[PDB]
């Protein structure tokens, strides 16, 4: 089966600046600003660039020990990062894949949404794990708030 | 904010069939089919098709008492039917409206596939209430199950 969930998520960071620290430099940034979530982000093969495969490793004690993503997409002009989910994680039983999309969007008062979809690919008639979608959720809210924190923190960072 | 959401449900029953039945008699067949998820189906405007009002009302101890449902679309060729849910239900305090779009497609083996997608849209910042999610896909399952059986029971019905 197929099962696609699309959400929005508030920031008060404008979009473009969001953009360069979350997007951009999220292998440097994300175990800097939560190394209690991300342990460390390495390239396995490639640059950074489309086709890259990276892996992003958890510390000891959380659900899972590491992914591997695949990068499909980087869109610099409208925001947007398409990346695969492709080993590790939830990857595994029922699920081969997720096909992610990043976007994040500047809103009227100065700040930006993050419009996020993943696609589940599960075996047959199976369903997405709920827990795993929610953990999902959890994950990558506590990244943003991170983010968001060090850059109202460091004006002078991403400018 | 806008939430959406994208499943896909296996179905033994052919597609046309299910359409019929499923579809576009079922003011009629779920209180008769599945009494303990819908005690009651009726037009407020209409008689089915695009425009249509309907209040759906729900067994005693459901969390929630009735929903009102405003049809959008119906392709009687594609099998496609479009839906609001506008009043009632989860309806209420940050949550403004669902609309519902449901494509039921044909598979290899003679059953079908119905893809539905729920959009959620949600005041502001705020979340649409997980809990939710699961309750109107139980419920989805629950009535095509409901529906299933009786066709299965029933060769002479909807054919």
């Amino acid at each position: 089966g197929v099962f696609n969930c699309e959400t929005e998520t508030t920031s008060v960071i404008p979009a473009a600046r969001l953009f360069k620290a979350f997007i951009l430099d999220g292998d440097n940034l994300f175990p800097k600003v939560a190394p209690q979530a991300i342990s460390s982000v390495e390239n396995i093969e490639g640059n950074g660039g489309p086709g890259t495969i990276k892996k992003i490793s958890f510390p000891e004690g959380f659900p899972f020990k590491y992914v591997k993503d695949r990068v499909d997409e980087v869109d610099h002009t409208n925001f947007k990062y398409n990346y695969s989910v492709i080993e590790g994680g939830p990857i595994g039983d029922t699920l081969e894949k997720i096909s992610n999309e990043i976007k994040i969007v500047a809103t009227p008062d100065g700040g930006s949404i993050l419009k996020i979809s993943n696609k589940y690919h599960t075996k047959g008639d199976h369903e997405v794990k709920a827990e795993q979608v929610k953990a999902s959720k959890e994950m990558g809210e506590t990244l943003l708030r991170a983010v968001e924190s060090y850059l109202l923190a460091h004006s002078d960072a991403y400018n």
